[PDB]
């Protein structure tokens, strides 16, 4: 089966594969990536590399990201024997600091010439925040861009916009690590599961190679207009740099029971056909579930903006 591995880089991306692993989350390897060794000590990571120990002699890059360039730059071997054997890998990091802004693009460069599909999905800064962390974070960003084959972007901002004044910073937190942890198990199914009309890893690259901004999207319903809901669900997060509209590529797979109607799969594929509001190229695929009754639940990649 192919292999998928999550990497964190610095302080914000291994938060995140540290909270998904306490989800818990199996059939993908961790790597926890550091310049700190405070914070990679308390990594759960089954595999974790500190950069940079002679430029930073075990600290952060102190909010430069040219010392976590070269950080990323020197330990490139360390990088490579830790990726070695993935088909896909998911970058992760926090923009605007030092490490993940310099090393996560050259982490990215290293999985995507090793032959792995390699998605980054990071955020950007708080506005509170300021300024310069905006501007450091924006040129990541486009660091990122030049490096994998798709991109997912979260503004911290837009956790302003679900949380109310009580809500807890780590419950807010949380909230975007879904975006990376529903993207990752859907994969993962989507390559575990046979599906009546199914999809393969093939399709994932077709859809996903080279091809710059994305969405990955899971959305689950039940009862009446079902197929329609889940639909919306997958392809609507508030999260979202990159929304679905003008979508040219997309991966879409259906679960459900055995009720599971050709009706409703029409109806969800053409809420995903409209919302992209493109001349699309759709890969379908179905899977009947017997275990689920009164469930469906829609996955889509949309790519190609
Ligand atoms: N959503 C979220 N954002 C974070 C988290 N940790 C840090 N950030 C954000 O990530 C940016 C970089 O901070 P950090 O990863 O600690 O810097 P680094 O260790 O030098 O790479 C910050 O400016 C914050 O916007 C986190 O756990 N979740
Ligand atoms: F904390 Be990051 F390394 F600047
Ligand atoms: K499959
Ligand atoms: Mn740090």
């Amino acid at each position: 089966m192919a292999t998928l591995k999550v990497i964190g880089v610095g302080g914000g991306g291994n938060n995140a594969v540290n909270r998904m692993i306490d989800h818990g989350m199996n059939n993908v390897e961790f790597i926890a990536i550091n310049t700190d060794g405070q914070a990679l000590n308390l990594s759960k990571a089954e595999s974790k590399i500190q950069i940079g120990e002679k430029l930073t002699r075990g600290l952060g890059a102190g909010a430069n990201p040219e010392i976590g360039k070269k950080a990323a730059e020197e330990s490139r071997e360390q990088i490579e024997d830790a990726i070695q054997g993935a088909d896909m890998v998911f970058v992760t990091s926090g923009m605007g600091g030092g490490t993940g802004t310099g090393a996560a693009p050259v982490v990215a460069k290293i999985a995507k010439e090793m032959g792995a599909l390699t998605v980054g999905v990071v955020t950007r800064p708080f506005s509170f925040e300021g300024r310069k962390r905006q501007t450091q974070a924006a040129a990541g960003v486009e660091a990122m861009k030049a490096a994998v084959d798709t991109l997912i972007v979260i503004p911290n901002d837009r956790l302003l916009d679900i949380v109310d004044k009580s809500t807890p910073m780590m419950e807010a937190f949380k909230e975007a690590d879904n975006v990376l942890r529903q993207g990752v198990q859907g994969i993962s199914d989507l390559i575990a599961v046979s599906g009546e009309v199914n999809l393969d890893f093939a399709d994932v690259k077709t859809i996903m190679s080279n091809q710059g901004s994305a969405l990955m999207g899971i959305g689950v319903s039940s009862g009446e207009n079902r197929a329609v809901e889940a639909a919306k669900k997958a392809i609507s997060s508030p999260l979202l740099e990159t929304s679905i509209v003008g979508a040219q590529g997309v991966l879409m797979n259906i679960t459900g029971g055995e009720s599971l109607s050709l009706f409703e799969a029409q109806e969800a594929a053409d809420i995903v056909q409209d919302a992209a509001d493109e001349d699309v190229n759709m890969i379908f695929g179905t899977v009947i579930n017997p275990e689920l009754q009164d469930e469906i639940v829609v996955t889509v990649i949309a790519t190609g903006f």
